[PDB]
């Protein structure tokens, strides 16, 4: 733990525990001003992995999360926004979370050390060398996402690792390593923070990015919405409207 | 639809369908560069919102979020991490998501225009005045929610809103209004982008700086993880030492 920037103390949050309402949340937005920076540095890998998730869509394969806790979280996260936003099936773009669905509330005892759970996973969606495997872990070095990485390797899929930490194991794996450096946390160790609003930032950019090239949009208009609700329904119309000068 | 940002179209993505991969991925990342400024900008209203929350929290009553899609999914990701990382009780922090749990992977039809399921949801959990109530939604005008944040107020329990149009009907409801103006998505309408980040930033700042302020921290140690893997029990024991210079 001790070569982790995610496990680093951060020198300016020594004392915030004796520091007023207004002096930590500015605090934490000053760090958070760092994020988008650390995502600019990672642009390049982040764009080489869109282009290879765009082709393995064109070959019928999908895009596939793995991670524990958080990070496992918000992969969930990213793919349930994809069908009603892209129109797209709801296998094309799926979130795994280490654990189980129990893992989506709360933590399960040992979860991300299960080495052996990860294949179990992968194997009950019928993970093949013709998907892409995402591997998120702001330590780099989760066990469970280790083993996933390897598997998906092996089978001979293309892989891609998410971390905050340099030179991770998984990054040492993963076919393209996206490191997203954005220093320790307000909070030692409360990766939940940083690494999870940068994790975010990259999932989002993975599906946008691929989904709009593959034409689930027309010039910036969400042609492909999924109207499940009033807003949405409304916004159907309004789309529509906006592409061709019509009217309700 | 037409008076509000979150629908507006960014004149900066007009040809987006029609960007390099590198091209769309930068301009996603320029425009989150704008979000930690947004946030900025609510400082002195989140402040407050967490002087409350303490002062809530510390009479007895409980954080409870409410949302539907992504911002209902984001109240849910935040409140699950408070019990692991603040050793607090699962009730202290609740995340009401509009549709019940189905809502978590996937889309409910109607589920945010359903103004008497929020009342349903909160008398469930026997909401009361005592408890603070966080009425979440980028449009700032979710039936779901603006009804929520009426039965709150109502029965005398301190209501906030966090949205991302200017003086929206939830922002005239509730008690504080967090008012995050992210600016039009790249992609017009997917507020899961710029304001689900904004959102995630606010929700952190409710929870750490509140948490913080109660104590469940010493200097910048999170003193009270509750260790669920080697990686956090390995922090724990990390955690001691750094505060007293002692050994494994």
């Amino acid at each position: 733990l001790s070569t982790l920037i995610t496990e680093q103390r951060n020198p300016n949050s020594v004392d915030i525990d004796r520091q007023s309402t207004l002096e930590i949340v500015r605090l934490m937005n000053e760090e958070d001003k760092l994020v988008p920076l650390a995502i600019e540095s990672c642009l390049p890998q982040i764009s080489l992995a869109v282009e290879q998730i765009v082709q393995a869509f064109q070959q019928g394969g999908r895009l596939i999360y793995i991670g524990a806790g958080t990070s496992g979280r918000l992969g969930v996260l990213d793919a349930s926004e994809c069908p009603p936003t892209f129109g797209v099936s709801t296998e094309m773009v799926k979130g795994i979370i280490a654990g189980g669905e129990c893992a989506i509330r709360h933590p399960v005892e040992g979860a991300e050390d299960n080495t052996k759970a990860v294949l179990n996973d992968l194997q009950s969606i019928h993970f093949s060398k013709n998907d892409v495997l995402v591997g998120i872990a702001a330590s780099g070095r989760t066990p469970y996402v280790i083993a996933g990485l390897q598997y998906a390797k092996s089978l001979g899929a293309l892989t891609i690792s998410i971390a905050s930490n340099p030179k991770s194991e998984m990054a040492e794996i993963a076919d393209i390593a996206i490191e997203t450096i954005v220093g320790p946390e307000i909070l030692t160790g409360s990766s939940r923070l940083k690494s999870g609003t940068a994790q975010k930032m990259v999932l989002n950019m993975l599906t946008t990015a691929s989904m709009i090239l593959l034409g689930k949009c027309y010039e910036n208009l969400m042609v492909d919405v999924q109207a499940s609700n009033e807003k949405l329904k409304a916004r159907a119309v309004r789309i529509v409207m906006q592409a061709t000068d019509c009217n309700k």
